[PDB]
């Protein structure tokens, strides 16, 4: 039998993206975003819903660029910190002891310690409010790649956010091949 | 050291939502969507990027309503099937032996066998192409709820999609509390 929980922001999985930017004085920042996901395959793009109150919002409107860094479980507390505190008057990289690595393709830093980072160019600002970034590059630690050059998600070891209950989870075991299992 | 994988639709986690609809003749359908996620907290909303070629696209434009059903690992093959084959000339519920349960709040079916189902009213069609649904209700199997009435994600046991490598994964272990661990 099902129970109704009502109209809640409740779905699984949700991501835990750290959205990286530079402010007008080139101060690097990261914030946590779970209201996000891939939106298009042409160009490859990610949508992120960022509130106007966030310092990151301002930086993206100014520079037209941002990164997404994907934490591994070792950095779950760091990621949470970035989702509690604002960078308006704090350098979170300094506070967290993390490295703001300049993007190679876009005007934004990513988190060097994290296993995976995505460089994005702002292509749409939709206003419901969402920034749409075109994926310019996806960078992954060599230690996390399979022989065919794609990532091993269990080596990346990304964090999952459970909304409402407000918890973080790891990725578990392989289940099946997509575009295959259903045949 | 990082390696560049180039401009790919590569991020983790991504969801595996089964988007449920009725066509003009009240035939129930489900398709798989991973280019999706929560977009807003007011109203609580999910964005789904559905291609014009899908039969589901047509049904959502006609009825203004859809559901999201979240498969557990037992239904990973079923979910994959729904993402390979079209419902234009096939009843996938019949093919899969699944139950199209009418929504209580919206004009769309959900998958009765799945642990969690979300009923959505179409509120925006953005055209990059995305349907924005307002969450009207979230329904969860009683067996999957904690004593406080929220779901246990490991009991729900939702599927995660790994894009490009095209694989499905389970959710693993609890890591930490959000809005807490970072303090
Ligand atoms: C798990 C989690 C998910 C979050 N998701 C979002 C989100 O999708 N959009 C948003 O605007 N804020 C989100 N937040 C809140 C911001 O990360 C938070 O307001 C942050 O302090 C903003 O930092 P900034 O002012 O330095 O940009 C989230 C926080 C956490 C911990
Ligand atoms: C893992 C996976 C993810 C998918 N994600 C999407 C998506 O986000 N949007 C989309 O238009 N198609 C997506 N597809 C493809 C559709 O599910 C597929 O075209 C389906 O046959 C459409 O069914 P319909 O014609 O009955 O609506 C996905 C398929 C799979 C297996
Ligand atoms: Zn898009
Ligand atoms: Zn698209
Ligand atoms: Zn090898
Ligand atoms: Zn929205
Ligand atoms: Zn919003
Ligand atoms: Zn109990």
């Amino acid at each position: 039998m099902k129970k109704s929980l009502g109209a809640r922001t409740l779905a699984y999985p949700t991501p835990l993206f750290l959205v990286g930017t530079y402010d007008r004085d080139s101060r690097p920042n990261i914030m946590a975003a779970a209201w996000a996901g891939i939106c298009c395959s042409q160009p490859p793009s990610i949508a992120v819903s960022l509130r106007k109150a966030t310092y990151t919002y301002r930086s993206i409107t100014e520079r037209g660029a941002f990164t997404i860094s994907i934490p591994s479980r070792a950095y779950v507390r760091h990621a949470d910190y970035a989702g509690i505190y604002s960078g308006e008057n704090e350098d979170k990289f300094a506070s967290l002891g993390l490295t703001p690595v300049p993007g190679e393709h876009v005007d934004a830093p990513y988190v060097g310690e994290f296993p995976m980072a995505i460089e994005l160019k702002l292509i749409h600002q939709i206003e419901h409010t969402q920034f749409i970034g075109e994926i310019m590059d996806v960078k992954v630690d060599e230690s996390c790649l399979r022989d065919d050059g794609l990532p091993d998600i269990n080596k990346v070891d990304p964090v999952i956010f459970a909304p409402v209950s407000r918890e973080y989870y790891a990725v578990g075991e392989f289940l099946a091949k997509a575009f295959s299992a259903g045949k």
